[PDB]
């Protein structure tokens, strides 16, 4: 798909990637096959991140492991907001007690569950918007 928001994870510095099977990870370059993830707003803050083309819903599960659902469901339902100087943050509206964040492990893979929070850069995502969607 026509590449939208190049969500650079602030830890290590990979772009957020979502793979055919459903899973999610870090790829160092926006040029990758599968970085076309778009935030489908539920409302004035809350969003479902979908693979534009292949359709998988970027989801955080019951421990807090990151994956891709078939459907938009609360695991995929992120409260968005900008924290650092134009750096976005997708907080699980399901896990809204602990308030987990879909960050990446240094190497370029998903960071799981229940200490993803306001301390590491890992939670911060810098979008480079290529397409205006």
């Amino acid at each position: 798909y026509k590449k939208p928001k190049l969500l650079y994870c602030s830890n290590g510095g990979h772009f957020l990637r979502i793979l055919p099977d459903g899973t999610v990870d870090g790829t160092r370059d926006r040029s990758d096959q599968h970085i076309q993830l778009q935030l489908s707003a539920e409302s004035v803050g809350e969003v479902y991140i979908k693979s534009t083309e292949t359709g998988q819903y970027l989801a955080m599960d019951t421990d807090g492991l990151l994956y891709g659902s078939q459907t938009p469901n609360e695991e995929c339902l992120f409260l968005e907001r900008l924290e650092e100087n134009h750096y976005n943050t997708y907080i699980s509206k399901k896990h809204a007690e602990k308030n987990w964040f879909v960050g990446l492990k240094k190497n370029g893979s998903c960071k799981r569950g229940p200490r993803t929070h306001y301390g590491q850069k890992a939670i911060l995502f810098l979008p480079l918007p290529v397409s205006s969607d």
